[PDB]
């Protein structure tokens, strides 16, 4: 029996998914198992536990972003710059590798997208215009982000089956800590202002690779084994459900009290 | 006969005010009438409405600043530039004109305060640090502004018995709008930098008049008759409860089709 | 008897035209009086002054503009976008009221002519593809325009024998003037964008009037009685010399001074 | 003894100097060896060679531009952020590497100053105010620059003792030429906007390492070698004088071929 919209519904409530919360899914579809229905039941479902007084986000990014342009030789880099479309967050699709439920939510009704290509978030529920407002180009996952907003409304992120050293999160964890040394990167992408395309230049800390000795996955597994957050099971995948507040509350001190 | 607490809790909902929700009061307390413990109970009951995880937002601006010493006598505008006291945010005062509900929410525990002197809005509540922040001195109503913010977050604005022309927000909505004609004036202000007094200029859109042959009545008033809003009694005053991001798009097109590319 | 080149040439040099300046002109031909070979020769012995290191400019803008079209009745105005033509600039005829001597070097050898119609510059000379380079459709007599770079390369303006009140040059001193009240407008213009015609709107500060108590006459008769330029005859016209960079500035904090 | 200011005029003429060139000034004050009157004489002398309706320039640039503190701890960077000073274009002092002689020119009466804080340079005489104008911040040795210009109106480099390897110009010739691949850099740097310290990011091409496996020194020898320029003796330095439009369409051939794409 492929997993039903109903067993979904009451495997979050169980796991502690409550009406009202805002929630930011990480996810794999396969660790789930076959969903009677496919993968917007899992949207749909998670949804309907947090009722429409919730809210429930992801990290889409843009799958096409050609923030590597300057690696390339000239004459192509050239072609890139007069025919690489730019960020249209109608279009722009989400990073495979952030699964196709991230996909998925950025096509849902009533969707709302941040508008920061790189960082870009989609939310659906009562406070998603406010998560994904004014998402600042620059310093993208900072206070002028949707992670910083999750945070201040007291958040949730909820890791469906989802390797742990995926939480988005802990970028904002990083950004916030004082620490010895941390990589600024700036890089080209091509936005729409006024209807037209414009290559701006977007400076952000590194994402790509930690800024010192440690993984997020450390940092996570530290907080599982001093008691934080809860776990269950969800159709076949492991499941964890994070505070948010906690949680970075908790790696920022983890890394000033390592790396700082 | 005072209108109470809890009624006024009851008549916020039944307008349409939930919890969670950020809002922008425009208010007359006489248009309201008597209120057992007064105006802080207006105030109280609709922070209730809204509880602490919504925010209430009004426009607190300066009651005295000295945005006009340029037409005194240079004699005059040389004792202002001396003695006139900079916008201090913890004592600046609320514009009288914009109620005394303003200088009440203004001084409320745990308020947050915009820094634009002339544009300062004042709020309370979760998302209240959130509108509040990184108000630029120039264009105070524009795109770093806390009306923008309430835009962008879908917050509201509640008329409570107050005049329709007074909805500051549609001086954003006039920021936006694409006009044949706009002012622009530039203007002094004291501040404080460093702990210190400074004088400097502010520019900004004329917000004290219109910036062609309209006025904010007629686009509130169109934007009613076309099914914009949601209209209540609230103890004795007509209360208007208004969508600032539909408000704004109306207003917006309003401007734009009458006097627009 | 008609005045002679040679005669035109020796006066501008003892006005204190000298090889390689950069030059624009405001000029009225019945000021001059008649000249032996007509207007085309005020210009070129202007243009011997110079020499071809040299390069002369004036304000040619565009005579047919519609920019008044948006006041106009529904039925009319559609007319005008259907039928009015955009702006060519090998066509597009000066203001009359610029001087015919404007038109006259318009169609003049080796001309170069800025693209923002309204504010459309034309020159000849060794600069004249420096000056009228890159000129930005909003805010024409700004930053990105003629007169700024005629102020950049220290460039000077000649009246001869026109009004002084019809000193374009000014209108870069209030554009870059910090004012109490500026009044900013927004206007159609059809133009030409990838050889056919498309209506745009265009921002600038209104040029018509000034934007408060003021007028540019005031403003050059100051800067005259305070030692500003050089004056001699030409012709039979009153001509004045000035620095470009120097009558901007004082221009500039005339404006502040009374108005800032 | 020392040089004299007439032999150094008639040197500099012996180059091919003259009177209305536009001319871009590298040296070395210790290879010229001593003059009377100072490092002074050579820089009048060569305004002399050149008369009042010629133009001298130098690449200035800026001793203590701060653009590497993305590569200091958090903590030091965040000190810079605060306290070092803005690029103000009066004071910012001239590379020392660059000679004391571009330190010099820079604080001669009637100079004009380019506003690129990291490629600033510096002109006295009749196209000064032309060279230096509407520098832009970014691609600061490309098409508005003042390379440009001096390329445009035909204008000369002179080498006085300094090594080949430093003249500005190739880096021009690095910025026009069609090459595989060429190293973007995005850095910090402080101005002044409205009189106030702002941060900004530069981008431009490396100017501090070659894009592929040459060097300045090598094609300027090539350049030589080929017949380009004049050479002589202007006191005890070696001299080279080069047309700037020559010596730009040579070096962009010469990358082009063996490096282009
Ligand atoms: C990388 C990762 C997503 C891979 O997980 P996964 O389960 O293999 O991949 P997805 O969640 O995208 O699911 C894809 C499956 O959805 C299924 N699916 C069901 N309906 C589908 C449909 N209409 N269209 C496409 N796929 C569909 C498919 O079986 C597809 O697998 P397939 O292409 O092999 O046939 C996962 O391990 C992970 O890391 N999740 C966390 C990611 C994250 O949040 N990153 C944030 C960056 S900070
Ligand atoms: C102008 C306007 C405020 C007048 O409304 P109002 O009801 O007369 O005035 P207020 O709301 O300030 O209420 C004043 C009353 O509060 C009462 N009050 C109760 N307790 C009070 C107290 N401790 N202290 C002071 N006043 C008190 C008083 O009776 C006072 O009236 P009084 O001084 O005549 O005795 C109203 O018509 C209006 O325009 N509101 C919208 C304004 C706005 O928001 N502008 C935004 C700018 S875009
Ligand atoms: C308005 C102003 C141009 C009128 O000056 P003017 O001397 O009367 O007019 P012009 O310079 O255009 O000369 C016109 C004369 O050129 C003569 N002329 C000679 N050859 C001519 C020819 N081939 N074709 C046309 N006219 C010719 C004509 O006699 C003509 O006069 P007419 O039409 O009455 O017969 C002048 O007073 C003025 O203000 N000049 C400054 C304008 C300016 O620069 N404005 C900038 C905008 S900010
Ligand atoms: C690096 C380089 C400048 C060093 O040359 P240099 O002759 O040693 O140095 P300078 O030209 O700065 O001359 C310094 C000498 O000027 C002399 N001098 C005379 N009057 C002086 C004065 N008032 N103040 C300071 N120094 C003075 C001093 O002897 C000083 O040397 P010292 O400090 O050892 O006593 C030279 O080899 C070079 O590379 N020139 C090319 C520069 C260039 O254009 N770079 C741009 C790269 S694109
Ligand atoms: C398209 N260009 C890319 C650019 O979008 C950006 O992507 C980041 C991505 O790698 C991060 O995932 C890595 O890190 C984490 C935790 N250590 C585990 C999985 C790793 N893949 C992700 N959490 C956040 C993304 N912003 O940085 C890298 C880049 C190559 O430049
Ligand atoms: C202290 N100096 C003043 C300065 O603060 C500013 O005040 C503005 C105020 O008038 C506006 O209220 C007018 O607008 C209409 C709506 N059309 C409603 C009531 C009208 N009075 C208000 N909505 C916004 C304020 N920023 O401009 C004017 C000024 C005199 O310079
Ligand atoms: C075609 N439509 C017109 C549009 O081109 C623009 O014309 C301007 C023109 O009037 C200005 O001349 C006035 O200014 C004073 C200087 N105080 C001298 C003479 C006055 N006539 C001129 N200097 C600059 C022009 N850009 O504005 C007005 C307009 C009607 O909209
Ligand atoms: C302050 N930071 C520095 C920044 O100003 C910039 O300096 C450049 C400078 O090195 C170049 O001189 C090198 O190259 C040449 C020919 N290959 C020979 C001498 C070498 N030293 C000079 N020609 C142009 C300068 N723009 O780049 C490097 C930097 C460290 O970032």
């Amino acid at each position: 029996i492929p997993h039903t919209h109903a067993h979904l519904v009451d495997a979050f409530q169980a796991l502690g998914i409550r009406a009202g919360q805002a929630l930011m899914l990480h996810a794999s579809v396969k660790a789930v198992g076959a969903v009677m229905g496919g993968p917007n039941v899992i949207l749909q479902a998670l949804m309907d536990a947090l009722t429409p007084d919730g809210t429930l986000m992801m990290y889409a990014g843009w799958q096409d972003i050609p923030d590597f342009i300057d690696s390339l030789p000239d004459a192509l880099k050239a072609v890139y710059l007069e025919q690489h479309p730019p960020f249209d967050p109608a279009t722009a699709r989400a990073v495979r590798e952030n699964s196709v439920l991230a996909e998925f939510l950025r096509t849902w009704p009533c969707v709302h997208r941040s508008a920061n290509p790189e960082a870009s978030m989609v939310a659906v529920g009562r406070q998603a215009a406010l998560l994904t407002a004014n998402h600042a180009l620059d310093y993208g996952y900072g206070v002028e982000s949707p992670l910083a907003k999750l945070v201040a409304i007291e958040g949730y992120v909820l890791m469906l089956g989802a390797p742990l050293d995926t939480i988005t999160l802990l970028h904002h964890a990083e950004y916030l800590a004082k620490m010895r040394h941390k990589n600024v990167v700036r890089y080209p992408c091509p936005i729409l202002r006024d209807g037209r395309k414009v290559w701006v230049t977007v400076e952000d800390y590194d994402t790509g690779d930690p800024h010192d000795d440690y993984s997020f996955e450390q940092i996570a597994r530290d907080y599982v084994a001093q008691g934080g957050g809860t776990r269950g099971k969800v159709g076949d995948a492991d499941a964890y459900l994070f505070a948010a507040q906690d949680l970075t509350r908790f790696a920022v001190q983890w890394l000033e009290s390592r790396f700082g």
